[PDB]
RNA sequence: GGUAAAACAGCCUGUGGGUUGAUCCCACCCACAGGGCCCAUUGGGCGCUAGCACUCUGGUAUCACGGUACCUUUGUGCGCCUGUUUUACC
């Protein structure tokens, strides 16, 4: 099918995986080494559920710009000895508009979900749930709960991660390549 | 978990797809190359639904042994780039007997299931609807339908495909290793 | 012109030489001469902000020592980018 399913399918296949915390079901995707993002409000704990096994959390880390705001990220190193594969070339310096991206979802609500969400625009600042949030992404497309953790992708690139939606709208949040520089 | 699940996910992960046909849904499994194997009753036309993907089927066979007796494998040639993990070094050249296996089946009635079935015994031949087949595998798991494709596994071996069951035993057909010198 | 197909180029510079759409900036070609970089080297390979898949040369972790995960190199199929042809179709 379209060179972005190709992407996506591998992408999931290699990278991702479905997540459970105190605070739902999410999908997670694994960047490199033993590192993976969540969404900020799965709150992950010192244990995880990762497809349906509990793996401690070594490390977590929420992502905020250089002036304290919330970018709805968190980081988080994983206790096991397997490695991710490297996606940090497939992430760009900075935000990415497409004229057409897949929003991949991994959960028992939405098993092996490719949504084609079409343009994606650079949106910038949000009041997520009443909390300043910056480099957001937007795109237009009926959006329900539990999506959160789907990769926004498009063919050779990892535009971000679902965090919330409004109805008619989804909004991803950017994963930019120095967030994983070293963290 | 065991070092038998970390050895059947990795080989469903790689390895194996779900196929629809026009008789129901099976588990299949890829050998090498873009051969891969079904049950017989899964009797597939000239193209089947490969992870919702129509494939076309380039060549298929029925297997039987040199005196002509059903083994209950079709193999089919898969139209297909993308090449299969070549597992042939995991096939045994005769019956495999373990005294711990898992069953692994991914269909849509049953998602990502890694079945511990404990001993296999070698069991020959059996009466299977009416058809005399032979190299049967014999395993104690009440089992239900749609299970048939299901791949079994033990750590660093694939000892062969469910076929069918009774309410109390399950079967497997053999899959040995000469089945594909060439295919 | 489109519109399909095919088919053949792609390391980077200059040195010519033409041609070129045209007489001007080009674009191509035709060649030469340098500089390279990679590999597993009598050799190979080097368009990839577009990747996917297997395979191969080595590593590193881990393991119930059967495997597993990742990295790295070799190749091959599919895809993609530029051209240059050729053939239809309108």
């Amino acid at each position: 099918m379209g060179p972005a399913f190709e992407f996506a399918v591998a992408m999931m296949k290699r990278n991702s995986s479905t997540v459970k915390t105190e605070y739902g079901e999410f999908t997670m995707l694994g960047i490199y080494d033993r590192w993976a993002v969540l969404p900020r409000h799965a709150k992950p704990g010192p244990t995880i559920l990762m497809n349906d096994q509990e793996v401690g959390v070594l490390d977590a880390k929420e992502l905020v710009d250089k002036d304290g705001t919330n970018l709805e990220l968190t980081l988080l190193k994983l206790n096991r000895n397997e490695k991710f594969r490297d996606i940090r070339g497939f992430l760009a310096k900075e935000e990415v508009e497409v004229n057409e991206a897949v929003l991949a979802i991994n959960t028992s609500k939405f098993p092996n979900m490719y949504i084609p969400v079409g343009q994606v625009t650079e949106y910038g600042f949000l009041n997520l749930g009443g909390t300043p949030t910056k480099r957001m992404l937007m795109y237009n497309f009926p959006t329900r709960a539990g999506q959160a953790g789907g990769v926004l992708m498009s063919t050779g690139k990892v535009l971000g991660i679902h965090v919330g939606g409004n109805g008619h709208q989804g909004f991803s949040a950017a994963l930019l390549k120095h967030y994983f520089n070293d963290e």
